[PDB]
């Protein structure tokens, strides 16, 4: 039994509330908006990691369903909102390293998250970051929910996906980490599109329009357009303020447009930018 519920968040498939149990301990309660829930729970049961939110139980009334989770005070979106255009370097490095550890573990366990964004990245007062919201995730090829345009935001979607690739891949999440990385350093989203078409153009405007030299077989993508406006790639220093050479190198390897060229979570953790 839980009480003193207070709305702290809202996604598409449920409302999240802060609540107390009968001993005064705080948890997060996700009321579902009524098999998709069973698939999400199976993922949460499988994944046990410092940087992934823990599920504690599931209460099934006939007219009510609630997932009980550990509670974190904040998410990254709120930290960025209050923040003066971007976090401090040491903090940004710390969140990225934790995000990378969490996602590397996910990928090792055959889980694609597919909806990483500041809102789904939870942070406590100790500066620990935990990945949440596996409602669009995919575990060894079986989706929690069918991946589509309409629900999910566009801002953190990879160019290949936007152009109609149904080629699943861990690559989808690496693209999102890169966008989130950029947003932590600048304080603002790198690619805030309001449609699929505008999202792609925003990506090309900064990183350059793909061609067959830098993205082999790009012409085969369902929504590749021969007549895309051609944009040259921008120098990384011109749209990222105050990121050192190593941080730019790592970032350039996450936001490769061609998914085959993107760095892996595992390789990223080994990059000179962190200790190693
Ligand atoms: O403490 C938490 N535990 C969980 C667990 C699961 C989710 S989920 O995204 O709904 O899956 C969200 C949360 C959660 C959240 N804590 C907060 C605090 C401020 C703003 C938003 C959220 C939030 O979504």
């Amino acid at each position: 039994k839980y009480h003193g519920l207070e709305k702290i968040g809202e996604g598409t498939y449920g409302v999240v509330y802060k609540a107390q149990n009968n001993y005064g301990e705080t948890f997060a309660l996700k009321k579902i908006r009524l098999s998709t829930t069973i698939r999400e729970i199976s993922i949460l049961k499988e994944l046990k990691h410092s940087n992934i939110v823990k599920l504690y139980d599931v209460i099934h009334t006939k007219k009510r369903l609630v997932l009980v989770f550990e509670h974190l005070d904040q998410d990254l979106k709120k930290l960025l909102d209050v923040c003066e255009g971007g976090l401090e370097s040491v903090t940004a490095k710390s969140f990225l390293l934790q995000l990378l550890n969490g996602i590397a573990y996910c990928h090792d366990r055959r889980v694609l998250h597919r909806d990483l964004k500041p809102q789904n990245l939870l942070i406590n007062r100790e500066g620990e970051l935990k990945i949440a919201d596996f409602g669009l995730a995919r575990a060894f090829g079986i989706p929690v929910r069918k991946y589509t345009h309409e629900v999910v935001t566009l801002w953190y979607r990879a160019p290949d996906v936007l152009m109609g690739s149904k080629k699943y891949s861990t690559t989808i999440d690496i693209w999102s980490v890169g966008c989130i990385f950029a947003e932590m350093v600048n304080g603002t989203p790198l690619f805030p599109g309001v449609s699929e078409a505008d999202q792609l153009m925003r990506i090309f405007r900064i990183l350059g329009t793909p061609n067959s030299k830098n993205w082999p077989n790009v012409t085969e993508l369902p929504k590749y357009d021969p007549n895309f406006t051609v944009y040259e790639p921008l120098p990384w220093e011109s749209f990222l303020k105050g990121l050192d050479e190593s941080g730019i190198d790592l970032l350039s390897k996450m936001l490769k447009l061609d998914p085959n060229q993107r760095i892996t979570a595992k390789q990223a953790l080994e990059h000179a930018y962190f200790k190693e």
